[PDB]
């Protein structure tokens, strides 16, 4: 299966990394904006209202 698992394993693995890739972009982006809505301004509301 050498000819064919070569190609195929090759095929894959730049498969994966293009797509972890931009994975890598969509979670760096959106750790940022999840803690700022769940955590900093409620806190600034609590410390300010309550």
């Amino acid at each position: 299966m050498d000819p064919q698992l070569e190609r195929q394993v090759e095929t894959i693995r730049n498969l994966v990394d293009s797509y972890m890739a931009i994975v890598n972009k969509t979670v760096r982006d959106l750790m940022p904006k999840t803690i700022m809505h769940l955590m900093i301004n409620n806190t600034k509301e609590f410390i300010f209202s309550e």
